[PDB]
């Protein structure tokens, strides 16, 4: 029981910054900490989830290895980076994703037409999502708006299944955007990739359903009363 929130790999958003508001929504049922060094099997001991906030800096196929042990091992990981993907970013976060079908495109998603926000890649969702049971917000068969800050769209092949799209009024259409993987009885390891760090930052969580969305994402990671 702690989730850990990766920084010395020159991360976007670490415990000291950025997720702010996330981790007040945390810190009531965990014990949120940051990691400094290097990724060592054993660090990860208490570990339910480790977090990557928009990672820059490359990894080691040493840490690598540290980590599909981690996830086959029942851990949980939430992988976010953002738009221009790893091209803009210089991470090779990709050699680990590849292997579980998700990979981070180079592209911003953009808005159809302005509202409300002042960007174009603060653009806007209104029909995203995917899986039916992803409504445990509510509606069924009404709609769920989340704003998608700076973002990328996932290129996401079996064995992971994508979950959230870019919706029909952003652009690209209907790419995915957030994608899972439960596989195999590991057991019943997890990982969830996001398009986008800053979807769940203080500037944004707060503002348009983003919450929910943080809620549904992140009780299948801590799971969890959800199945697709």
């Amino acid at each position: 029981s702690t989730i850990l929130f990766n920084a010395y790999k020159k991360e976007v958003f670490t415990t000291n910054t950025g997720t702010k508001s996330l981790q007040k929504r945390l810190r009531s049922n965990w014990k949120i900490q940051s990691l400094k060094d290097e990724i060592t099997s054993e660090k990860l001991i208490g570990v339910k989830l480790w977090i990557t906030a928009g990672p820059r800096e490359k990894f080691t196929a040493a840490e690598f290895e540290v980590l599909k042990k981690y996830l086959d091992s029942g851990g949980d990981i939430l992988v976010m980076l953002g738009e221009g993907g790893e091209s803009r970013f210089d991470t090779n976060i990709n050699f680990l994703l590849e292997e579980y079908g998700i990979m981070v495109n180079n592209d911003a998603v953009v808005r159809n037409v302005y509202y409300k926000y002042f960007h174009p890649k603060e653009a806007l969702v209104s029909d995203g999502v995917l899986n039916r049971e992803i409504s445990r917000a509510a509606g069924k068969a009404q709609a769920l708006t989340f704003v998608y800050p700076f973002g990328a769209t996932l290129s996401v092949m079996k064995p992971a299944v994508a979950v959230l799209s870019t919706g029909s009024v952003c652009f690209p259409l209907n790419r995915p955007i957030l994608a899972f993987y439960h596989s195999k009885n590991q057991g019943f390891g997890k990982l969830a990739v996001l398009g986008s760090c800053h979807m769940f930052s203080d500037q944004y969580l707060d503002k348009e359903e983003n919450s929910k969305i943080m809620d549904v994402v992140f009780q299948w990671l801590t799971t969890g009363d959800i199945h697709l």
